[PDB]
């Protein structure tokens, strides 16, 4: 079990006021530490928050957060649930900011919500290093959905701060799963991300914010856009046929019209990941996967996932015998791939 730790700088909130978090389990003898964004889509606008205020609250606040949560996946302490880092120090960040990890504002006379994702991140970084992190050798940013976005939109932000803090020796990389989208055209989504920047006062990177320049940050919403601006190390999980893709594009599992937008589809995201040498991206129609239990179930000719991270980070210390990095499947429809989930 992870324990619950409210964070000490009661100004860094979550939506309502009530005071932002994260759930540590320390393990002393790794320097190791993995921080893991959770996901949950987002809100942006008063009356759209409204509605998520009512019936999806825990993401909106932490007045009714449990004192304990379990570890699953690559969150798991257990070696055969985790083949890859079961022996590192565990942090779960509760998603109570719904902008995507990006926002920097506070509740006021003017603003009914706080939008403070992206300083929830840096506060959560600071308050650990009391409690261990000064000594790590390696922290992984992790998320999954809005929290694989919220990884490529703050890992190089963590990895300014913990220089400009003095801690040189910390290797900061980044691991971003099921939040690499694509800006398409539907069969039968852009607009309410540039109204939400808007509405969180949201941040991006200032490499891709210096190249798409004012009113235009939406793109670096996009991983494909904000990915080659970035310097740390991104580790991109990403199901060809993404749920979440498919529902943004009104797509419902066939006839010509829509078996060609389907593989043209597979055929785009398998582009964008052509000069991403970390990556893993099976043909399958599913969504998330680096915290559900059968992680260690999906392979990509061959190789799973933990394996695959095991050989990024052997890289990290030129391609390696037997040890891939570089996973994606090349079969055109859902399930070609036979190790895809059911
Ligand atoms: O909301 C979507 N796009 C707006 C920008 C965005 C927001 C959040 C995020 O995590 C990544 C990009 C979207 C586009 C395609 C498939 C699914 N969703």
């Amino acid at each position: 079990d992870l324990r619950l730790h409210l964070l000490l700088n009661t100004s860094v909130t979550c939506n309502d006021g009530s005071p932002a978090g994260y759930y540590l389990k320390e393990s002393r003898g790794s320097r190791r530490w993995l921080l893991f964004l959770e996901g949950g889509w987002y809100c942006f606008n008063r009356e759209n928050c409204d509605s998520r205020y009512d019936t999806m609250r825990r993401l909106m606040s932490s007045r009714d957060w449990p004192r304990t949560r379990t570890g699953t996946g690559i969150l798991s302490s257990q070696p055969e649930e985790n083949p890859y880092w079961w022996n590192a120090n565990m942090v779960f960040i509760p998603y109570c900011s719904s902008d995507v990890w990006s926002g920097a504002s506070s509740k006021s006379e003017k603003n009914e919500y706080a939008f403070m994702g992206a300083l929830i991140i840096q506060e959560v970084v600071r308050e650990l290093l009391g409690r261990g992190l000064s000594g790590a050798k390696v922290l992984l940013l992790a998320g999954s959905s809005a929290g694989g976005t919220g990884v490529l939109l703050n890992v190089d932000r963590v990895a300014e701060q913990l220089e400009k803090l003095g801690y040189p020796a910390i290797q900061v990389r980044g691991l971003a799963d099921s939040g690499w989208f694509l800006d398409n055209k539907q069969y039968r989504p852009t607009e309410a991300i540039r109204r939400g920047i808007r509405y969180w006062n949201g941040v991006v990177p200032e490499r891709c914010r210096r190249q798409f320049q004012e009113g235009e940050e939406w793109n670096c919403f996009f991983g494909y856009k904000v990915y080659p601006t970035l310097r740390s190390p991104v580790f991109v999980v990403q199901w060809l046929f993404d749920e979440a893709q498919l529902t943004v594009d009104n797509v419902h599992l066939v006839q010509e019209g829509l078996r060609l937008y389907i593989q043209n589809l597979g055929r785009e995201l398998r582009h964008t990941l052509k000069d991403v040498p970390a990556s893993f991206a099976p043909a399958c129609l599913s969504h998330e996967i680096i915290i559900r239990s059968h992680w260690t179930d999906v392979q990509v000719k061959g190789t799973s996932l933990p394996r695959a991270l095991h050989c990024w980070d052997r890289s990290l210390h030129t391609p390696l015998k037997g040890c891939p990095v570089h996973l994606v499947d090349s079969c055109p429809w859902p399930h070609c791939n036979p190790s895809c989930p059911t």
